């Protein structure tokens, strides 16, 4: 009924994940919609060329772009087999007038092709705002934790002194790099327009009687109207499907940076520092949204596998694999970035646990700043390293061999080795004093890189 | 309506491309219906062994296996969070005696780990049978077909005459290796059954009171119940996605087994010499496969990834990934089973094109043989090789640069050099006597090999 | 040198990963040295068939199976652009009594072909040996630390106990699983044998002069001399493609694996419960390298997937180039990982008292339904207590994440006099012991049923 | 040896495929040397803001970048199990003076991941100008046969006549696009520069005792020595993972065109209307097969960054490490041994236009009989007439074809006709083969001029 009988397979994308928007775009009263539209379209450019069509036939036309009859169209289609020709006749019979001109010098992919493409650029469209926003959200996060201390990882292994904050851009810078590569297949996206069964427009040349130059100002129209900037000059009967590489492997990208950023985020919930959204709290969004991911990352495989294999001017082995793909692609796309944006949106920090361990991690590696202190005081560099040596190996027997806290500081309080620099110690082991350029490095990279990005999106956050 | 609005996104492999048969057994109604056939089998298992579970209990859930109210369930989903116990809640509600005893004892996966089991097994016993069929019909084609002369293709490009029977032996025996495949895959699979939260059974020990052979003895127990020989000994909370890389590995290798198949037919299908069965003629069928076989070999990288970061007893990241790859990988073999067989009922064959094919291109391959025949003739190997060799050159270029048919036999035959064997050309150009031993092949690999595997179905 | 000048690109596989032996079985040496043999094996066979092949021609080949004239071949592959007619003309070169009947009746693929069927099934008869002893030596660990109880994780959060040596046996179940893979594929794997051009074995049949039992006893001949049990009856020119996506697929699912299980002792050298072989600070870069390349191993996977779906008929040359890549790397990764893998495995460090300490941080919280039981079973209310100890254990939280401190749900409930009637038996209601299940149960049963009889073929190797 | 002995395992891509300077590019020489550079640069750098570095351990260091000890270096990386400290060693071992400064403040990413951007963009200038080339020769080809008919193939089935010239403007387009998207990420390639351990410049800062000015200046300064106009602001140890996604991905779709583009010249072969290059009856593509079957591989090759971008944990994981040994490398080699294979295609592309000219002839008839039925209603005929009786000839004409395996007799039968009496005298040119290509030779002149020419004009040397 809705999205159908329960005793049918059902896609999860459909029933489960994408929003209403994106489901529309790849919904069959949108894409049969489509195709009238550019059916009325070819007629109007038509008749303005010269062709003999009544604006009657264009109003008939006009007032029947929704009126679809799914029931006639799918008899028709299992008495032709072929889908674009159903819906030439169901068409014509709501419009009996027009009928003989719908379609006029056209091969099937005039519709077929030219709706994918309005379709991919709509879809672009619907995910730029929605990551757009995701990036405004984590911006904020981490201008706001610019400053936080936390412990760095590496081999997930204890390392130099991070910020929250500047740890949040590294997951906004690859956010970004994606925001401007969809951009950028949204912009520079081309219309097929009109290019007969092979790409020749023989079709139209012959309707023309010879005129080139209304068959080029035919494809100008078709592609004005559809809201293209741009055609191909050169297809054979279909759009390369080298398209559909470059649109799922930026998509691929993307999958692979939330991938990274829900599978840090994994790992500071179980670290207790940081926890998605309002005793066991479990990071499902986080652990959804690299579930999907992945599927986008291996959909790639699909378009790189279908454009190696096509032959000539176009095989037909192209049509039922992105029936599926494209459409999936984008609907998984869309549930991701709906997801990480509600994740986004609160993220929950917990300082005290963030400093507890930091303090039982920084002793270790503030050695070098103990013997600086012991020097300038007068000490031994080779003196102090050797007794830092033991008493660190003493604390770490306690963390590993016993199970206990770090005590290394403790025990160079209690020794008298370290008088001259016992008051030091509390300014020695500040952790703001570990984190290097963390903070200036977040506020000129949102300043330069993010806002700048963002711009163009203010409307809508 | 069946298949819902269109103004919403439908799978086309429900609406347009997979039969009702396997749609269905990736239904929500098969899905938590099974669901609740579990719940059934365990509270039976669970009373046979001395937990405090009366029989009217155990009527109401029986009673109740299909009434499920999908509209609650999805209202306590949007509040709970929470798909299976959402499931529990609803079939609590429509069972308030039994209530309190559902999913006791169990872990969400008891219901979800195994109807997948379960639905993995029913969908490979489903294609099993297609298969057998395709490669029966296959095999009929063969036996037919099992001496006609063809051109052999290698780099594509004209060699040693194969027969029409002999190549379609080549696809027939790819999908005996699929075959074998999927049937290992099948009778391998085992049952998750009772496990608990993170596979130690800890829940159902308490609940016996720490009576192992009665733990054990449910883990049979309901094992037996959903019909599978064998349940794991070792679980996480999951069973191993291990399984999943298995099952869509071996659809991945079929689906690579059409995809050339289909490719050979499409080829075939432009030299005129075979068609899909009943001007421009479109082997439309093939290409489909061909088109659904790729997203087969594509989905094997989500199962793999998804297992090589499961984090310790199980994270929730193969949840979502999981619903949309396991469906689509068998909603997909199934269409492609279903084209492949109407492909393989009347594919037509046309003798004469292939016969007009190899009498192009024959006279080039059979230059050796009547320079044997000229040697043991009484005469030179050396002197007859350079004779030949010219006229092989000038009928080569009647073909390329006059786009003429090939005229080597004709030169022959005028050449009087060749006196000493003119009477044996109709002999030597014959071309059943260059297929060599590809009739043979065909009988030995059909009977031996393939006859064998379909005797069961 | 060994692998050639630093000036040109050189394998990381060969020059920093695989093992000698593995690099062997892949190298040129090998591979031409075995297309001789078949050569060798074809004439023999041959002549025993009734072929104009002699005794001093076939004692010819025999001795000169090694002396490899590799420049030569070089020069005539330049020549001829072909590689085996450069080393069919080397080969008769060295052996001029039998240039004439080198390579008699065959085509390119029966040395090429066969010589990586006999390389494939070679390289996994290395690789079953090592897979083996690294089951093996978990297993030790296994029932070691079969009872060692451990927290368990699901989300990567805290859950109910497992022991450290049941999670070890869900690793060694996928490496089983594997196991019985790659020893399946090398069992099934079938030889090419003599098949002629398209697979008609049309030459030989008319060297036998039409004798069709004579061309199935030279397939015979050769498949037992190459050590085979069977022969493929069905080719074109080539052995299906469809067993490169066989043997790549069981390699890429144990890649898989062994990404996962690496991936878990990483978590838990961050976690300090358990390190790699033996510093305060260490890193588990023979996990990170295990999954590093694990992943190159399920990559791999779309190149035969890809290759088979478009050969044409009888065969196209686009599987060559490919497979000279693929399959050596695929099997060279895998020997490295299970050489770094039993390497881990051999003397993995377990810390007792980290563990023991995260047990008791997180076991209060996952027992409270145990300290309710306990209370009933004196006298007390299950609605009452319900909420007593859910208030308590609301604070412990509190104080674990808002104050950064340890879980004092227990101190709460020791001082509160309305769980007096259950105060003596707190440690035995919180003995981490209790927790476990039937963890060590599973492992016992497991190894006694399922791994030890699969290693037991291995023992003289371990 | 020189590509080793062969007793061990060696790469085809190597020993047997890839160009010398390609070869050297991915070299331990050519790494190697690009660590002592880095070093060199980053004391030059630190000298210059004031760190205590003298003129002569300059001088040592800079006499020494190509003196690099090989076997030293393996000895010490067997003792330290780190191969950046087995350098550091080595180099320090032969610049005993400037050894205490060699990599002051740095972390071994400094130089490993620096190097490797080095290497990824001289890499992607060594495919810019081949790429080009191929475009240039296919374009040569394009504009000679720009007006050629041949027949038509969709669904590899006879279909409406393009020409020879056209075709190849469909393989010319794709890779005009390739050479776009790989001019566009080799520009857009950022130095990763000097980031210290975690990314925060903490050993920097400390080395100029809090002057954040002297650490961004370093930082510009050795972003600006090594040829890049742009160091990233935000790191984790590494460059963003991404990066390498980036470059395969359409390195990958870059395998895709050559995939499409040869396996339509196999077909063309097979058909015996196109030859490779002569370097003889019986050929074989066989070129054109070893660039299908590399391609794949660069293909293939795409999953392996996209899964090591996806599971980096936090500031960087090492499982990254020995997988970009392989992948990056490997991906370069691949893609430089199609592009020398396909200029070597593409520079004698055979055509045997009587081969096509027969093709054309056998087929046309069927795909003429349209415009038969034109001519007769234009003569006073009867359209649905006509089309009933074309279609009786036409049928029996491809019953000769099929069932007979004879030539197709269409035009014979319809000359033969005293129907077809008002057009006969037209048949002839009815028939012309040109007439039928549309646009075809228009269209190759167009898409040459405007979105060719201009895209190989920066190339020109
Ligand atoms: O415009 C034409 O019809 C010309 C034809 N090109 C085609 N172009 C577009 N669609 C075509 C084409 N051919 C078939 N079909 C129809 O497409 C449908 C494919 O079904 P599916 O494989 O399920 O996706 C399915 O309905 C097919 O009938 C050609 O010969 O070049
Ligand atoms: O036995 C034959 O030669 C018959 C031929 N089949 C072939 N079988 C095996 N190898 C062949 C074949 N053809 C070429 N070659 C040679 O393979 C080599 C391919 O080189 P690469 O692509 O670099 O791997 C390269 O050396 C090629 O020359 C056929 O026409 O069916
Ligand atoms: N440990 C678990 N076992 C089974 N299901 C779970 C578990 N944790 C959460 N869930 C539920 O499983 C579903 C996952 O949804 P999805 O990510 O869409 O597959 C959600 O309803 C979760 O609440
Ligand atoms: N944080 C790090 N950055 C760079 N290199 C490292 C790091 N940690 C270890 N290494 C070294 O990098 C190399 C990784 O080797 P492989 O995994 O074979 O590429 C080894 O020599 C390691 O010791
Ligand atoms: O909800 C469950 O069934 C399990 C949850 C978990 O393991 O965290
Ligand atoms: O050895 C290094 O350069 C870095 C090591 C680390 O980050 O752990
Ligand atoms: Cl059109
Ligand atoms: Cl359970
Ligand atoms: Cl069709
Ligand atoms: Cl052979
Ligand atoms: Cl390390
Ligand atoms: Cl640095
Ligand atoms: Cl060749």
């Amino acid at each position: 009924g809705d999205h159908g009988s329960p005793d049918s397979y059902r896609s999860p994308l459909a029933s489960r994940y994408a929003s209403p928007e994106m489901c529309f775009v790849f919904s069959d009263r949108y894409k049969f919609r489509t195709w009238r539209q550019l059916w009325l379209w070819l007629a109007e450019a038509e008749q303005t060329l010269g062709l003999p069509i009544t604006d009657e036939q264009i109003q008939e036309m006009k007032s029947n772009l929704e009126n679809i009859d799914f029931k006639m169209a799918a008899e028709e289609e299992k008495r032709l087999r072929h889908d674009v020709m159903a819906h030439v006749h169901t068409f014509g019979h709501c419009c009996p007038k027009a009928a003989g001109i719908i379609h006029l010098g056209a091969t099937s992919c005039y519709v077929g092709d030219n709706t994918d493409l309005i379709i991919l650029r709509n879809a672009l469209d619907l995910l730029l705002p929605k990551l757009a926003r995701v990036i405004s959200r984590l911006a904020d996060f981490a201008k706001e934790r610019a400053s936080l201390p936390t412990l760095g990882f590496t081999h997930f292994q204890p390392a130099q002194l991070t910020t929250v904050g500047k740890r949040c851009c590294l997951w906004i810078q690859d956010l970004c790099m994606d925001l401007q590569n969809l951009k950028r297949v949204r912009d520079d996206l081309r219309f097929r327009g009109v290019k007969g069964t092979t790409g020749t427009q023989a079709s139209f040349l012959q309707l023309f009687e010879g005129d080139d130059h209304k068959v080029e100002q035919l494809d100008k129209m078709v592609t004005e109207k559809a809201g293209f900037k741009r055609a191909f000059i050169i297809t054979g009967q279909t759009y390369t499907r080298k398209v559909d590489i470059e649109v799922l492997s930026v998509l691929a990208s993307l999958g692979a940076s939330v991938h990274k950023i829900c599978t840090d985020i994994r790992l500071l919930a179980n670290l207790k520092e940081m926890e998605e959204p309002f005793y066991k709290r479990n990071p499902m969004r986080s652990e959804r949204c690299c579930s999907l991911a992945r599927h986008l990352m291996t959909l790639v495989m699909d378009p790189l596998q279908t454009a190696s294999v096509q032959w000539f001017e176009r095989t037909l082995d192209d049509s039922a694999n992105r029936r599926i793909c494209l459409a999936e692609a984008f609907l998984t796309a869309d549930t991701i970035l709906n997801t990480l944006q509600n994740i986004s949106e609160g993220l929950v920090v917990y300082p005290k646990v963030i400093e507890r361990r930091i303090r039982q991690e920084l002793p270790f590696m503030a050695t070098e700043n103990i013997i600086m202190a012991m020097v300038k005081a007068g000490g031994s560099r080779q003196d102090c390293h050797e007794k830092i040596r033991v008493l660190s190996q003493q604390a770490a027997s306690v963390v590993k061999q016993e199970g206990g806290d770090n005590d290394l500081i403790e025990r160079i309080q209690v020794d008298a080795y370290f008088s001259p620099i016992h008051s030091q110690l509390d300014h020695l082991l500040d952790p703001s004093s570990f984190t290097g350029r963390a903070s200036q490095q977040v506020q000129r990279f949102l300043e330069e890189e993010v806002y700048p990005l963002l711009k163009p999106y203010e409307s809508v956050m």
